[PDB]
RNA sequence: AUUU
């Protein structure tokens, strides 16, 4: 009923990426952008349900974004800075999501920047060589300031004095400096030997300073308190930053080895209290280190601490309980495949470029986000994934290694792994009938070369077998064959499609791949191929085939009539059926509707995903929510309304056909 | 230090 978005990873090992406004408002920066999500009851979800929910994008860096702040001055806490690698610190406007104003100050990579919770238009940059830009962004003025020669990892204006700024270096020098004469340092915090976060004490000094020397320190406008960080068991170095609680000022959260949290006491100064988060719950912890920690303060006043971390995850902490309220998940890399499980509904398999597989039990009540990890014997981009047609848990996945592999997800063991690699990346699976010489479903698998591999998923280190081979022979083929570069079977079973880089798609029957049809139509390599399921009106539909190119225009085959004739020599198919044209770039895959006759929906390199009458030719629903090139689009299980697609943003969108305002793609 |  509502869209949903697996969006991009927060950014790692940038001290302050992330921030959040009270109500309220979390945003992240992930890979070029910023992400916000809505949290709290403006999100407007159902009650057990978590309350966020993603709402936006602040689109316009072309490099990483290494920063983001919010204002936290009332009635402008929809103003927001970022900082990227493509050298600008830009103004936004959450609103609208627009730029205000930016400035390409800076002559070396940003390091981070904050804004002045002191003065309302004042943003503080700082970069790698050491350099300071304070920018006072609503009167045109800004300054530069140059302190040492060293990088800076952080950065924290005062809360308290508007001209005292605290700056953290690589080598582990901290200085506050003050910027209405000239930077000139008032106080050097020396004490820590490696990388510097900053949080000041929130009444009004008093600064804490986190390090990879995996200490705290706390110090004095001289050092007052030294913490070294615990050594807990496990349930990459040191990330160490810290949320100094405005209204427990006698607490410190801090970050810790492995991603856990810690809340300090700093009553118990010298015996180094901290309570656990999640310590009760199993499993609920971070696995890898937490770069930031963003409080929120919800407009029905329950006080969250917001963590990004290296595991991929943003979590909620409810400050009252230490327990972990949501988890949001995210994606590392392109979104190369989609897979829904036929045996458990809404099971939903994603291949990511970051070698993890995901599956998302999508049917979750209480949870929009349920998705869990798999990454043993994976190690590279997931480029095709499919599930087996009645086993449960069994998942087989493809790489761009050329690696093919079967997943148990009801277990917690490695996958097998197939001997026979693909010489090229694996760009379809898909289950069938064995076909000689191999002796109840085969695993097929289609790499980048061109060869499509026969596997026995109880023996996948013994022998696959090049159908080729088997072709050729009860074909009697003198030439070379096809570079085939997809297969589809068709859901009885009995016939198998080959698409082929020559544009060419081949039609071949059990139970020794006797070819029956070739259909000439496309004129560039055949990437997608589908063939219509057998619970729509009438049985005819089961006949239709839809495919996708290089080229934009789709077709659709109906091959009812060959397949019934059974010919002794194969026809030669010119003309389509129907012909869907509007996109205006690749096509990388096609689905039929399973609540619909003759529905198709196509992912496109145009950036769109379009939903088709194929019966009318009638193009009906245009999505153009990603920012990238789709690679993968499957209809939801239980809503006609409702598709997923994949693309190489690095988003998985959920969306609703009823939701679109577009019938076409963009001409 | 991942972001094709």
């Amino acid at each position: 009923q509502e869209p949903r978005t697996l969006p991009p990873s927060p950014n790692w090992y940038c001290a302050r990426c992330s921030d959040a406004v009270p109500g309220g408002l979390f945003g992240f920066a992930a890979r070029t952008s910023v992400f916000l999500v809505r949290v709290g009851p403006g999100a407007g979800e159902s009650p057990g349900t978590p309350p966020f929910r993603v709402i936006g994008e602040l689109v316009g860096h072309t490099e990483r974004v290494s920063g983001f702040t919010f204002s936290h001055h009332p009635g402008q806490y929809n103003l927001c800075a970022t900082s990227s690698d493509d050298g600008t610190v830009k103004i936004w406007d959450v609103e609208t999501k627009t730029v205000v104003t930016e400035h390409a100050l800076h002559q070396h990579t940003i390091s981070t920047l904050h804004w002045s919770p002191r003065v309302k238009d004042l943003i503080v940059s700082g970069d790698e060589k050491g350099v300071v830009f304070c920018y006072w962004f609503n009167r045109n003025d800004s300054q530069h300031l140059f302190i040492e020669p060293r990088t800076i990892f952080c950065l924290t204006c005062s809360p308290h004095h508007e001209d005292l700024v605290a700056i953290g270096y690589k080598d582990g020098i901290v200085v506050i400096i003050d910027i209405s004469k000239k930077g000139e340092v008032i106080h050097r915090l020396r004490g820590h030997d490696d990388e510097i976060s900053i949080a000041w004490c929130p009444l009004p000094c008093y600064l804490a300073t986190g390090s990879k020397d995996q200490t705290i320190r706390i110090w004095s406008c001289r050092g007052v308190m030294i913490l070294k960080l615990p050594f807990l068991k496990r349930r990459e170095r040191l990330w160490l930053t810290l949320h100094w609680p405005s209204n427990q000022p006698t607490q410190l959260v801090s970050s810790c080895f492995g991603g856990e949290l810690l809340q300090w006491d700093l009553t118990q100064s010298w015996r180094r209290k901290y309570t656990l988060f999640s310590a009760s719950s199993e499993g609920q912890n971070h696995s890898r280190i937490v770069f930031n920690l963003c409080p929120l303060q919800t407009e029905d006043d329950k006080q969250l601490l917001l963590s990004t971390s290296m595991d991929r995850d943003v979590k909620c902490w409810d400050i009252a309980t230490l327990e972990c309220s949501w988890t949001l998940p995210s994606l590392g890399g392109f979104a190369y495949s989609l897979a829904f499980s036929s045996v458990d509904i809404g099971s939903l398999a994603i291949g990511v470029g970051d070698g993890m597989i995901r599956v998302w039990n999508t049917l979750s009540i209480k949870n929009n986000y349920d998705v869990k990890n798999f990454w043993q014997g994976v190690k590279s981009k997931v480029t095709a994934l499919c599930w087996h047609p009645t086993k449960e848990g069994c998942l087989a996945f493809g790489t761009d290694d050329g690696k093919v592999g079967l997943y148990d997800t009801y277990s917690n063991k490695p996958p097998q792994i197939s001997s026979t690699y693909h010489k090229k990346t694996v760009y379809t699976l898909a289950w069938g009938p064995p076909v000689p010489p191999m002796s109840s479903l085969a695993l097929y698998s289609c790499g980048g070369e061109g060869i499509v591999l026969q596997h026995n998923p109880w023996k996948l280190s013994g022998e696959a077998f090049d159908i080729n081979k088997l072709i050729r022979d009860t074909n009697s083929i003198k030439y070379k064959l096809p570079v085939h570069t997809e297969i589809s079977w068709k859901a009885d079973g009995k016939i198998m499609a080959l698409g082929n880089e020559d544009g060419s798609i081949e039609i071949f029957q059990i139970p020794n791949l006797k070819l029956i049809c070739t259909i000439q139509q496309h004129h560039k390599l055949v990437n997608t191929i589908s063939w219509h399921h057998e619970h729509g009106s009438q049985p005819e539909l089961s006949y239709l085939m839809a495919s996708g190119s290089n080229n934009a225009v789709i077709y659709v085959h109906n091959l009812k009539t060959v397949i019934e004739s059974s010919p002794e020599s194969p026809v030669t198919i010119t003309e389509p059926y129907r012909t869907l044209s509007g996109h205006t770039a690749k096509i990388t895959s096609v689905a039929w509707s399973p609540h619909h006759d003759g529905r198709l929906v196509s992912a496109s390199y145009d950036g769109t995903a379009q939903v088709w009458d194929a019966l009318r030719e009638e193009p009906l629903c245009n999505f153009r929510g990603h920012q990238g090139r789709l690679l993968c689009v499957a209809w939801s299980p239980l809503d006609p309304d409702c598709i997923y697609s994949g693309a190489d943003d690095f988003c998985v969108h959920k969306w609703l056909t009823s939701m679109q305002d577009h019938s076409r793609p963009p001409q």
